[PDB]
C-alpha cells in the first residue's frame, strides 16, 4: 500500500518514516508496524499520551522537534510502553520540565531549546543506559530563566554517559559528581567564570572539553553578552586539566584570555584541536610558552584576536610555532595587520604537515608571495578579504570556527589553491603572480578587476586548472584572453560586465576555441545580448556551459538570424543551462542547432509560451529536460514518437491544465507539480510529482485514485500537498481519502 | 467646460503613454502644446491636426509615416519633436515658422536642402543619433550649403552620425556646435573660420580611447589622436565650452587657446594626458577657466606612487572645480597639490576612483575656499539610455546638496576605513558634512571618534557594520542635525541583535534620523526613543511587528518621547495590524505618517482624532478592506490619503462629501466594482486599476465626473471596465450612457 501521511523508506536493514513538515495536529495512527524510526518534527502536534504510539511497539527512534509550530503537552509515562526506544529527540517544544517516566532503554536523549530550568534525579537518574545527553539552550539570553539548578549527583548514576552538553544555560559552576565514563563535556556559554582543580579531576576518559563563551570578549561576540567583571578572562587553575590525559579537543574561544598557562597542556600530549579565537592573545602569539606543549596539535585557531584600535605594520609570530610538528591547519583570521614579510612566517616553514594557512580578513596591504614557496606541503593559501593591490539559526553548530571549506573542494581538488578574492586587485599587475608556487586553483573573485585580458597576465602561474574570476569587470574581447592557461579546465566568469561600456556591450567569445582541455564554463549573469566577429561559440572539449542571466531572447530574435547556430560549435556539450534568458519561445532552427550530444538541458525560469516537442528527435542522448517556471500550456500526446532516452521531465510551475491520452518507457521522473490540472483522465515511471495542482475532487478523481492503487511502484511524493481545490466540501483535504 | 479625453488638460495637453494608435481628434482648440510621445501612432496626415506652437511625437510607434506638408497648415508651429520614429528621410514640406526641430534616433542619412533650407527661422536643429553604430548606415551625406541659408541657427547637433568631415558652409549665427562621435579624425583651419559667435564646440569621441569608451568603438589607425590644426580654433573668440573627451590626445597644442580668453569649461576626460598634466604649456592659456576635467587619463598597467601636477596649474586663476578621477595613484602628498593652494575660487577637488592609499589630510587646510573634497572609491585605511546626456562627465552633485549645504563636505565613502582610527580626522578643516558610507566599518562608537571634527552637521554612515549600543555614541558631534544609519548591522552578532537607542536623547539639534533597514526587533535598557528636536524618523525595514507584538507591551510608547516629530516612516515593518494603544502613542505633532508596504489587514480610523496636524496618511501596498463612513468625524487636517494597492471593494456613503480638507485621494489598484450615488475641495482622484462593473450603475459616477471638472482624475485610459464582457477592455468614460 501507499503510506500516508509519512514517506516510508528502507534504510540500512530498517524501515524509516519521514513524517516531518506535514501540518499534522496529532501523531498519525496510520504508521506501518514495521517502522522503527519516526521523524515527526516541524508539525502542529500538541499532545503526546500513553495511546500516542500504542500500535508502534518496535520503535527505536522518535523525533518530535519543533512541535507545535503554546508548548508540547506530554503525559507522565507516555513513552514508557516503548520497550525498545533508544533515541528520543524533544528539541524546541517549549517544555517546562524534563518529561516524567521516560523509558530506561534510552541511550540518546535531546532536550535542547526548551524551558527546562531544573535538572532533577526524578527525570534523569533512572536512565542508566544514556550515552548522549543534550540539555543545551534552556536557560540562555532570555527572561524567566535565572539559574539552571542541577540536583546534586543527578549525572552520577549515568555510568554509561559519554556526551554531556550543558551549553547555553546559566550554570555559574561546573556541576559536581559527573560520571568518569564521559568523553565530551560541552560547557559553552554557561557563565562559568572560574575552573578549579577538582572540577574535572575524575574525568580521566574525557577527549573533548568545550569552555568557550565563558567571560566573553563582548564587542566580538556572536551572542548578546555580559562580560566578566572588569573585562576579566576565564580563571583556569594551574592544575584544572591535570588528569585529562586523553584530551583531543579543547575549545577556549571567546573567554577573554590574555595569558595562556603552559602548565595546562603538560598532561595532554594527544591534544589535536585547540580553539583560541576571540581572545586577547596578540602578545601570546608573539611569545607563547604554550606552543612548546603541543607536539600532536593538528588544528590551531587564533582568529579574531585583534587589539581594539590597532593596525600594526607586521604580525609577530613566536619562533616556538616551529615546535608544532603535527600542525595541519593554522587559522589566523582577524589579526589585522598591514604587511606580511618572508621572515615573519619563518617558524612555520619547517612544519612538515602544514597544508592550510588561513589569513582571511586581515587587511594585509603587502605580502612577500615568495615566502609561500619555502613551505613543505601547502595546499590551501586563503587570503580573502585582505588589501592586496595590483603589483607593478542551528544550535548544533560551531559558533566560533569556520567549518565549511575555505576554498571550493571542486577547485582545491586540482592542486595548490590561492584565494585572493575580495582584495584591491583592480587590474592584474605585471608582477601580480611573481614568485608564486605551482598554483592550480585561483580565486580572484570580487576584486573590482577591470583588466583587458590579452594572454600574458597569468604567464607566471601557467598551470591553473580552475580559475574563479566572478563579480569582476573584466574585458575578455581579445581572442588571446586567458590562452596562457593552456591547462584550464574550469572557468567561472559569473556576474561580469565592462567597467565603462554604457550604451552598447558586444561580447567576443573566440578565446574559448583556444582551449584543448576546457570542460566547464560559467558565463552566468554576463547580460550577453550581441556577439562580435564570431557570432557562434566553438569548442571540442567543453562539457558544460552555464548561460543563465543572459539575453538569448535578443540574440534568437535577430532579424538577420546571426545567432541561429550560437552553440552548435560546442561539439562535446552534455550540459547546457539557458535559464533566466527571458525566453518567450525558442525558434525551431535555433533549437535544432543545439548540440545533439546534450544529455541535460535546462530552459527553466524563462517565459516560454511554446515548446515544439517534435524537435526532441534530434537529441538521442537527452536524459534530463528542465522546463520549470515557464508559461507552457500544451504537452504532446506523442512523446514516445520524439524521444527514447528522456528519463527526467521537469515541468513544475507551468500552466498545464490537460494531460494528453498517452502519458515513454525511458521516463522515470515526471514533475507535473504546481500546474493547473483539475483532473487526470505498462509504464516504467518511478516518480510522479503532482502537489500544487487545483484538483477537482468529484467522482472524476476516482479513476486516477484507482491508478495510484494499481501502480504502487510510482512514488508520488508529498501526498499531503496533492490537495482538493474543489468542491468546498473537499477543499483543503488531500486527494487521498 | 468639459473633461479632456484621452489627454490631460493644463494650455498643455499631456497625451503621452496612452496606447493611442492615431492622433486624437478630441483635443481642445485652445491647446497650444501637445505631447503625444510613447504611443502607437503610425500615421500623420494633412487632416491629423486640422482642428498649436509645439508638437511632440517622440517614440512613435512603440516606422512613422508622415505625409508631405502634413504640418504646413500649422501657421504658428515653432517647435516640432520627431525623435525615435524610424524616419528614413527628413519630412517634406515642414512649416517655415519652425524655430526648434529635433529629428534624433531616426534613420536619416541624407540631409537635403529640400527638407531643411526652406526653414530659415530655425534656431535649434537636432539631427544626432541617425547614422551611429547601427547597420544600413554608411556615411551621412550633407548637401553642400544646406545650413548656409539658416541664418538664424544657434544650435546644430550632428553627434553620433558618420560624418568624417566637418560640414562646410555653416552659418555664422551658430553658438553651439555638437560634433561628438562623428568619425572626424582631422580638424582643419577652414572648418570653424566663419563661426565667430560660437560659444560651445563638442568634438568628443573622435579617435576614442577605446578601452575606456562608453560606446562600442573603433580607434583611429594606430591608436592616433584627433588631429587638430594649430589654427583650427583661431576665430572662436567667444568659446566658453570645449569638449575634447575621448579623443586619444597625447599632446595639447597651447596655440589652440591663444584666442579663447573666455573659455569657462574644458573637458579632457578619457585621453592619454598624464604627461600633459605634469608639464602642461596649455595651463598658462586658461585664466578664465572655471571647470577642468582631466579624468580617466590613467596609463594602462601603471599605478604611480604620486600624482605629477604641473606648477602651471597655479595659472588657472578662475578655477572653481577640478575633476581628477581615474588618474590612479598611491599617495597624495602635501607638496603635490601646492600649485592648487593659491587658486582663490577653487571650491571642488574631485579625486574619486583613484585608489589612493594614503593622503596627507593636513594639505586641505592650505586651501583658500574649498567646500567639496570628494575622495570616494579610494583606498584610505584606519589611521593609527538618454541620448541628450553628457556621456563623459559626472553631472550629478558629487555630494548630496542636503549635506553640502551645511558647510565643507568630505566624501570618504567606498574606502578601506574598516574602523575609525585614533588619528582618522586629525589635521582636517572644519568639516560640516561627512560621508563614510560603504566602508565595511565595524567601529564600536563611544563618543571620542569624531572629536577632531566636532562641528559635523550631516553624517552619512550608511552601508556599514557599526555598533552604536553605547549611550555616548556620536555625542561628541553636539551640532549634529542629520544622521543616516541606513543598512547597518552588527558585524559579529548572529543569534541575537538587540539595539540601544539612548544616544539619540543626547542631541539638542538632531532633526533627521534614518534607521532604515537596521532590522530592529528589540531594545536593551531603554524600551522608548526620546528627543526634543527630532522632526523626521525613518524606521522602514525594521521589525515593528515583533516590537508591537510584545507579550509584556514594552514597546507600546516606543516613539512617544519624540515630542517634535512631524514625519514618521513605518513602511516595510511587516505589520499585520497596529495595536490601538500603540497607534495612540505615536506623537500627536505628526503631519506625515507612512505605514505603506506592510501587510495591514485592519486600520482603526477613529484614532485619527488624536492627530490634529495630520496632512498626509500613506497606507499604500497593504491588505485593508474597510474605509470609515465618518472620516470628517475623525479628521479635519488630512489633505492626502494614499490607499492604492489595497483590497478596498466599497466606498462608504458620505466618504468624499464630508472631508473638506481632502485634496488628493488615491484609490487606484483596489477592488472597486462601482462608486455609489450615496458616496457622492478634492483636486485629484486616482481610480485606475479597479475592476469597474460598467452596467447602468457606473452612470451615476460618470455624471459626478462631468459636474466636478476641477477634480483631476489621472490616467483615464487606465480606469477600465472589467465587466461585463462586451464592456471589458474599454475605459469607463468611453461608454454610451444614452442606453441608461
Ligand atoms: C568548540 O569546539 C568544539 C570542537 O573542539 C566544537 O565541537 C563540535 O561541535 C559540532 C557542532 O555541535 C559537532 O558537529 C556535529 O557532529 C555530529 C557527529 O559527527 C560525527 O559523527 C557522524 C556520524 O554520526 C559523522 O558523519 C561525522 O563525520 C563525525 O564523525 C554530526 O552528526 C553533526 O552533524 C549534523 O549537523 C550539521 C549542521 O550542524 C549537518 O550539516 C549534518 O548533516 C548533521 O545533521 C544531522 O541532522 C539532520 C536533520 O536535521 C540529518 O538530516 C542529518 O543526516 C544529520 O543526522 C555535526 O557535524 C562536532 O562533532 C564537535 N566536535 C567534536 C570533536 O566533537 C564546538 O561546537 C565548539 N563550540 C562552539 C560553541 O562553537
Ligand atoms: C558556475 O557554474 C558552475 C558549473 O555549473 C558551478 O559549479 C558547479 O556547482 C554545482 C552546484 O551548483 C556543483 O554541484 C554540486 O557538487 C556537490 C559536491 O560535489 C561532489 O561531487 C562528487 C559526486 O559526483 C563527490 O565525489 C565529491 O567529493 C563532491 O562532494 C554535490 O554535493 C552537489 O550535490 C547536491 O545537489 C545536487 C543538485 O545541485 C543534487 O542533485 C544532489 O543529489 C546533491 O544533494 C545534496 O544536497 C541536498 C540539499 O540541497 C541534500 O538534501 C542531499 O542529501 C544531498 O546532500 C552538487 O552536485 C558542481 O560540482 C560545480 N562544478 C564545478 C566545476 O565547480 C558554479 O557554482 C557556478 N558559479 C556561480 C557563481 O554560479
Ligand atoms: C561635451 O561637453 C558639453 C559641455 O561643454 C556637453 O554639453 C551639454 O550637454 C547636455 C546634454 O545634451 C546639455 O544639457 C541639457 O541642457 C538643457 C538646457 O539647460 C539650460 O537651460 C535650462 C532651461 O531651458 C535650465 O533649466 C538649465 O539649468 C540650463 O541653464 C536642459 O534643458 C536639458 O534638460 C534635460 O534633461 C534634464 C535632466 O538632466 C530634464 O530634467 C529636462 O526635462 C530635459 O530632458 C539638459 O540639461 C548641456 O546644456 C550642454 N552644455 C551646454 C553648455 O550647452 C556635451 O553633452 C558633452 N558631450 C558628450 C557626448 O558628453
Ligand atoms: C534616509 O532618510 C532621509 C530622510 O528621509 C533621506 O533623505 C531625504 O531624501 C529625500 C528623497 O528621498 C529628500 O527629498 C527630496 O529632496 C529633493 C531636493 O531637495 C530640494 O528641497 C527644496 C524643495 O523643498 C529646494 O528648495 C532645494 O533646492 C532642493 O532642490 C527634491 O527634489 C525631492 O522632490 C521630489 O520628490 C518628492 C517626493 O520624494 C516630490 O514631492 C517632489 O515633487 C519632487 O518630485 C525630494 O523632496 C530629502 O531632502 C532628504 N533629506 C535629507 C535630510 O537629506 C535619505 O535619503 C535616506 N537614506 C537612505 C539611504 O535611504
Ligand atoms: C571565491 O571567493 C568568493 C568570495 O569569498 C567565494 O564566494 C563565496 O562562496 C560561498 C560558497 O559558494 C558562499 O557561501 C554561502 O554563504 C551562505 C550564507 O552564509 C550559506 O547559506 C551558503 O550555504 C553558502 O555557504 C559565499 O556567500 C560567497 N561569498 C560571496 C561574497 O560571493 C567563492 O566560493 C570562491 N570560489 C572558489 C573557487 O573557492
Ligand atoms: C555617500 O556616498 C554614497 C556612496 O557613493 C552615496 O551613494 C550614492 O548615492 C547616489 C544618489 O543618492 C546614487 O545614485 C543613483 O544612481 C543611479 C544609477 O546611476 C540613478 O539611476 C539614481 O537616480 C541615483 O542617481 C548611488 O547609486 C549611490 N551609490 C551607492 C553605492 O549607494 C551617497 O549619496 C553619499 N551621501 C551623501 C551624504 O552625499
Ligand atoms: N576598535 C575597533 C575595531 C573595530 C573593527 C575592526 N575590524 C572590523 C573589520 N570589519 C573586521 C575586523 C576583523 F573582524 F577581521 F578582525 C575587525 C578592528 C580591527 C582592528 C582593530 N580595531 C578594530
Ligand atoms: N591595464 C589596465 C588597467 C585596467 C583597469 C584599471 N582600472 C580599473 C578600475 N576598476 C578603475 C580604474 C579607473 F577607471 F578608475 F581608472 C582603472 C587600471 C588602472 C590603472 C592602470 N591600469 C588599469
Ligand atoms: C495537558 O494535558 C492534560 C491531559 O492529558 C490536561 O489535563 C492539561 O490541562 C494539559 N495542559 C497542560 C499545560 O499541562
Ligand atoms: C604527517 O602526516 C602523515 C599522514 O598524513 C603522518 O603519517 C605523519 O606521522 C605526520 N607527521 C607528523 C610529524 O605529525
Ligand atoms: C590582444 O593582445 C595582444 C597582446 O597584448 C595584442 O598584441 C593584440 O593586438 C590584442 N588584440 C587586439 C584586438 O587588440
Ligand atoms: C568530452 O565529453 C566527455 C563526456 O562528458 C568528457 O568526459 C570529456 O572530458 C570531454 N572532453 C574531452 C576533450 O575529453
Ligand atoms: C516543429 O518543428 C518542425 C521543424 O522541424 C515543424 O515542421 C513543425 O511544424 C513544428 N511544430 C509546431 C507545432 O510548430
Ligand atoms: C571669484 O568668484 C567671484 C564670484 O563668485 C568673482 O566675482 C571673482 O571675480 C572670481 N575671481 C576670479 C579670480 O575669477
Ligand atoms: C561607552 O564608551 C566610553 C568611552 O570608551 C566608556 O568609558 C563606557 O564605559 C562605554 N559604555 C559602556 C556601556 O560600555
Ligand atoms: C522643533 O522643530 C522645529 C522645526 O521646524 C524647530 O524650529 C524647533 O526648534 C524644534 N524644537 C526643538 C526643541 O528643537
Ligand atoms: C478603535 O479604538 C478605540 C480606542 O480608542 C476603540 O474604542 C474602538 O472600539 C476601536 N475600533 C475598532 C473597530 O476596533
Amino acid at each position: 500500500s501507499r503510506s500516508y501521511p509519512c514517506d516510508e523508506k528502507k534504510q540500512n536493514d530498517s524501515v524509516i518514516a519521514e513524517c516531518s513538515n506535514r501540518r499534522l495536529q496529532e501523531v498519525p495512527q496510520t504508521v506501518g508496524k514495521y517502522v522503527t524510526e519516526l521523524d515527526l518534527s516541524d508539525n502542529f502536534i500538541t499532545h503526546i499520551t500513553n495511546e500516542s504510539f500504542q500500535g508502534l511497539q518496535n520503535l527505536t527512534k522518535i523525533n518530535l522537534n519543533h512541535n507545535p509550530n503554546n508548548g508540547l503537552n506530554i503525559t507522565d509515562g507516555a513513552f514508557l510502553n516503548l520497550k525498545n526506544l533508544r533515541e528520543l529527540l524533544l528539541e524546541d517544544n517549549q517544555l517546562p520540565q524534563i518529561p516524567s517516566g521516560l523509558p530506561e532503554s534510552l541511550t540518546e536523549l535531546s532536550l535542547i531549546q526548551n524551558n527546562i530550568y531544573n535538572i532533577t534525579k526524578e527525570g534523569i537518574s533512572r536512565l542508566i543506559n544514556l550515552k548522549n545527553l543534550y540539555l543545551a539552550w534552556n536557560c540562555y539570553f532570555n527572561k524567566v530563566c535565572e539559574k539552571t539548578n542541577i540536583e546534586d549527583g543527578v549525572f552520577e548514576t549515568l555510568t554509561n554517559l559519554e556526551l554531556l552538553s550543558l551549553s547555553f544555560n546559566s550554570l555559574s559552576h561546573v556541576p559536581p559528581k559527573l560520571p568518569s565514563s564521559l568523553r565530551k563535556l560541552f560547557l559553552s556559554n554557561t557563565q562559568i567564570k572560574y575552573i578549579s582543580e577538582e572540577d574535572f579531576k575524575g574525568l580521566i576518559n574525557l577527549t573533548l572539553l568545550d569552555l568557550s563563551g565563558n567571560c566573553p570578549r563582548c564587542f566580538n561576540a556572536p551572542f548578546p553578552c555580559v562580560p566578566c567583571d572588569g573585562g576579566a578572562s576565564i580563571n583556569i587553575d594551574r592544575f584544572a586539566f591535570q588528569n585529562l590525559t586523553q584530551l583531543r579537543y579543547l575549545n577556549l574561544s571567546s573567554t577573554s584570555l590574555r595569558k595562556i598557562n603552559a602548565a595546562w597542556f603538560k598532561n595532554m600530549p594527544h591534544l589535536k584541536v585547540l580553539d583560541l579565537e576571540f581572545n586577547y592573545l596578540v602578545g601570546e602569539i608573539a611569545s607563547g610558552a604554550f606552543l612548546t606543549m603541543l607536539p600532536r596539535l593538528e588544528i590551531l585557531d587564533l582568529s579574531f584576536n585583534y587589539i581594539k584600535g590597532s593596525y600594526p605594520q607586521h604580525i609577530n609570530i613566536s619562533r616556538n610555532f616551529s615546535k608544532l610538528l603535527s600542525l595541519r591547519a593554522l587559522h589566523l583570521r582577524g589579526y589585522v595587520f598591514q604587511e606580511l614579510r618572508e621572515d615573519d612566517f619563518q617558524p612555520l616553514m619547517q612544519l612538515p604537515n602544514l597544508s592550510t594557512i588561513n589569513l582571511g580578513i586581515n587587511f594585509i596591504k603587502q605580502i612577500d608571495f615568495k615566502l609561500f614557496q619555502n613551505f613543505s606541503n601547502l595546499e590551501i593559501i586563503y587570503l580573502s578579504e585582505n588589501r592586496i593591490s595590483p603589483l607593478v539559526f542551528d544550535p548544533h553548530s560551531n559558533f566560533y570556527h569556520f567549518t565549511r571549506p575555505l576554498i571550493k573542494p571542486q577547485c582545491a581538488a586540482y592542486g595548490k589553491a590561492l584565494d585572493l578574492s575580495l582584495n584591491s586587485i583592480f587590474f592584474i599587475g605585471p608582477n601580480q603572480f611573481e614568485n608564486l608556487p605551482d598554483i592550480a586553483c585561483l580565486n580572484l573573485s570580487a576584486n573590482s578587476n577591470a583588466q583587458v585580458l590579452s594572454g600574458t597576465e597569468f604567464s607566471a602561474i601557467p598551470h591553473v586548472k580552475y580559475l574563479d574570476l566572478t563579480n569582476n569587470r573584466l574585458d575578455f574581447d581579445n581572442a588571446s584572453a586567458l590562452t596562457e592557461l593552456s591547462d584550464l579546465e574550469v572557468l567561472d566568469l559569473s556576474y561580469n560586465s565592462h567597467y565603462f561600456r554604457i550604451a552598447g556591450v558586444t561580447h567576443h567569445l573566440e578565446f574559448i576555441q583556444n582551449f584543448t582541455n576546457l570542460k566547464v564554463l560559467n558565463l552566468s549573469h554576463n547580460n550577453i545580448y550581441t556577439l562580435t566577429d564570431k557570432y557562434n561559440l566553438e569548442s571540442k572539449s567543453l562539457v558544460e556551459l552555464v548561460f543563465s542571466g543572459n539575453r538569448l531572447d535578443i540574440l534568437w530574435n535577430d532579424d538577420d538570424n546571426r545567432y541561429i547556430s550560437i552553440f552548435k560549435g560546442l561539439k562535446n556539450l552534455t550540459r547546457l543551462d539557458l535559464s533566466l534568458n527571458r525566453l518567450k519561445h525558442i525558434p525551431n532552427e535555433a533549437f535544432l542547432n543545439l548540440p545533439a550530444s546534450l544529455t541535460e538541458l535546462h530552459i527553466n525560469d524563462n517565459m516560454l509560451k511554446f515548446f515544439n516537442w517534435t524537435l526532441l528527435q534530434q537529441f538521442p542522448r537527452l536524459e534530463l529536460l528542465d522546463l520549470r517556471g515557464n508559461k507552457l500550456l500544451f504537452l504532446t500526446d506523442s512523446l514516445s514518437d520524439f524521444t527514447s532516452s528522456l528519463r527526467t521531465l521537469l515541468l513544475s510551475h507551468n500552466r498545464i491544465s490537460h494531460l494528453p491520452s498517452g502519458f515513454v518507457s525511458s521516463l522515470k521522473h515526471l514533475d507535473l507539480s504546481s500546474n493547473l490540472l483539475k483532473t487526470i483522465n505498462t509504464t516504467k515511471l518511478s516518480m510522479l510529482e503532482l502537489h500544487g495542482n487545483p484538483f477537482e475532487c468529484t467522482c472524476d478523481i476516482g479513476d486516477f485514485r484507482r491508478w495510484m492503487d494499481e501502480h504502487l511502484n510510482v512514488k508520488i511524493p508529498r501526498l499531503v500537498d496533492v490537495i482538493c481545490a474543489s468542491p468546498g466540501d473537499q477543499r483543503g483535504k488531500s486527494i487521498v481519502s
